[PDB]
């Protein structure tokens, strides 16, 4: 029935989940919400009651082939103002994907759009201090990658109230998002026709004094080609693209076809920003690792050398789901790192070395590493080292006297 | 109603603006004048007279498509001997884009194109010296290089005075420009008709002799590769496109796709120059930084290594809006650098070397950085820092040694 359906959807959207799936086995459907960063099994529904609401779900989309096609795979969109399900007011439109699955079986997963202090959310200094050089420069182009779950409209959008507030009204603020996100300077609004209206957007946001173009979502090769230009015009921009390592972005540019002699000026690139979201555990419900041992404590032989020499100031989640908090997570941090780009950096990366660069990033420009990053924080016991594992790769590759100097300088500040 | 946007606009040309921007909130408009270099809030007029104005200023145009089409863009243009709005004289044509934003709201840009002392606006003398002998040389290729609101058009004007008057009509002037700017020599006037109609003109213009063929806004590839074949049959060109630093122009060029063998000639390219403009300071409305910072005076920290030892020396602007000029800003000034093409310094480029080509063209050819010339301008107090800074970048990255070379100079002369 479609009133069950609404209400599994109201309930689920006031829950702050990040994505939906339903399985289907065909004797029972599984619920799954990625709550923070990891999906949880929520309930185990009957197939038929599954299946009815899966069907209500599509027929009240707003795009539809008049039919359900249970062998193929579909994909299509609800967005407000025109629902028959009572869709809740904290969120705009959604995307929903059906898939088959065995034999009669149906696998839907949503990512559910939302719609939502002045600097330094989870940033170290030095991202701060870097932030601060990099919005005085009036030309450039800056770069923001990571993973479909990395937090990157949240920055810029943090990043361009900044930029508002220090002009002091002296340039022009003109932003292009097709879907809206909360509040936020001007915001400008089939995959044929929302890419078409995204060429007509892009090609005429630059008919009228940019200064600061503000794009988003950087997915088509003209789109950056056609950025590139505006680039190197006179204009500042700030893209986001989904990367990793904060060095494979160049790759991504290269796969996309931006030649060789564009990215060789020092003076066109303006920065490198890389971020992942790991969980955050609570201040409140903490134990250390004696008490984590004490009950069930599992720790892996390789992460002992990162807890090396610190083993009172790391910290665990701490169980039994007390007063405070829900499970030992309050929010989700940021691990980022900011690279300057400079024309030696640049020119090792343009002969194709993708070694000793970043040496020459690391010691000469005194640069911080994601995994450097990752286990600062680990020292000081903001988060755990079980999530900062499975989500960084590399953390005990870092040598002593590397950690050494990272400790100092933290120390010393 | 027509009349309030006519006197709006009549009230608009008189004040010397550079762009007009119109916001709409569905509750309010701002209106938004770029006086000088900046943008200032004009005034918040309410929604319906808003669109009633954007309405008879759109359908006034010649240029209509018989709708309005608020959620779409649109693009017209408004010329001179077919307008019903009662037209300023000071303006020809003027072009206006709307652009949707939000929900039902509009967002105008115009770009008001106007009409309108032998040399040295405000170039330095080594300028002067060098365009000397620049304008001697009867064959060879010039780029003026700038963002859009760099006065490459002015720049271009007061060179052709100075060819015709120093040639004593020896040589044939030709000039061409669909837009007539002024009184100026010969003077020769959808987007795809003014495209073809510029090629037309540009392929005509070589029939006759050309001598001095002066060209303007090279867009197209296909233009400036014919435009180059000129360049090497015997003719002289003086071109201006938008690029920066004075040294991306042959990454523009190669971008365009005019291959390197085109790039190497020594003898083709006869001189790069790269022009901003900056708000100048009132010489009778001027304070010193002891007054400045008596009253409400913030200085970062940055800015302090550029005034280190001219404290005296620079001046600030004049608060409370005193009697002389306006606001303590009287014109704008130009900060322009000028490149002479050398064999070795062509080569260093062609190369990719993109490093110790700058060092090279700085010491062995004794030439002149823009930030150089902007810090110059600086300490002898003729422009603000606080504008210098947000215009020009890397201002406090110069060395001391090449401060006290750089000042020596212009001590002993
Ligand atoms: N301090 C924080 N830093 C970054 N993200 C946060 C932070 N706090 C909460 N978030 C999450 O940021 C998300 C906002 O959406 P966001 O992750 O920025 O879109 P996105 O990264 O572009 N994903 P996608 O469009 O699929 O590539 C919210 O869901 C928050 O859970
Ligand atoms: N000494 C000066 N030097 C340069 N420009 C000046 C000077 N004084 C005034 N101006 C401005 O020069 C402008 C003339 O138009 P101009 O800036 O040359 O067109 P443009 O640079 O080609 N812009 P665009 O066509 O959009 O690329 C006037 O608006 C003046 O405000
Ligand atoms: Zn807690
Ligand atoms: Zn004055």
């Amino acid at each position: 029935v479609e009133k069950r359906a609404s209400m599994l959807l109201f309930e689920c959207a006031e829950m702050r989940v990040s994505d939906l799936h339903i399985k289907v086995y065909d004797a029972e459907a599984d619920i799954y919400i990625r709550k923070d960063g990891d999906m949880e099994l929520l309930r185990q529904i009957e197939s038929n009651t599954a299946h009815s609401i899966l069907a209500s779900l599509y027929n009240n989309a707003d795009d539809s082939d008049a039919t359900y096609k249970i062998n193929a795979y579909q994909a299509a969109r609800i967005v407000a103002s025109k629902s028959r399900l009572a869709l809740p007011p904290v969120i705009q439109a959604v995307r929903l994907q059906f898939n088959p699955l065995g034999q009669g079986g149906r696998y839907l997963i949503a990512r559910f759009l939302y719609t939502d202090d002045p600097t330094r959310f989870g940033f170290h200094h030095s991202h701060a201090e870097s932030f601060s050089r990099m919005r005085n420069l009036p030309i450039g182009i800056n770069i923001i990658s990571g993973p479909t779950g990395s937090g990157k409209s949240t920055t810029l959008k943090n990043l361009l109230e900044l930029l508002y507030i220090e002009k002091k009204k002296k340039v022009n603020i003109i932003s292009i998002e097709d879907p809206p996100e909360y509040e936020i300077t001007a915001q400008l609004p089939t995959e044929a026709q929302r890419g078409e209206e995204y060429r007509k957007a892009i090609t005429a946001a630059l008919r009228s004094d940019p200064d600061i173009i503000m794009p988003g979502e950087a997915r088509d090769a003209e789109v950056i080609n056609l950025l590139f230009t505006a680039a190197m015009t006179g204009h500042q921009v700030w893209t986001s693209l989904h990367a990793n390592n904060a060095l494979a972005i160049f790759d991504r540019l290269k796969d996309q076809g931006v030649d060789e002699f564009k990215l060789t000026d020092p003076e066109l690139i303006t920065g490198l920003v890389a971020q992942r979201l790991v969980r955050k555990l609570c201040a409140q419900c903490s134990i250390t690792l004696t008490e984590y041992i004490a009950s069930g404590g599992g720790i892996s032989d390789t992460d002992r050398k990162i807890i090396s020499g610190h083993e009172t100031s790391v910290r665990f989640p701490n169980p039994r789901a007390k007063k405070c908090c829900r499970d030992g997570y309050n929010g989700r941090t940021i691990l980022a790192e900011v690279i300057e780009p400079d024309s030696k950096l640049l020119r090792l990366v343009a002969e194709g070395k993708r070694e000793d660069a970043q040496h020459y990033w690391l010691t000469s420009l005194h640069g911080m590493a994601l995994k450097e990053h990752a286990w600062l924080k680990i020292i000081s016991g903001e988060i755990c080292v079980m999530d900062a594992v499975n989500k960084i790769s590399g953390i005990d590759n870092i040598t002593e006297e590397r950690k050494k100097y990272l400790f100092s300088r933290d120390n010393e500040i």
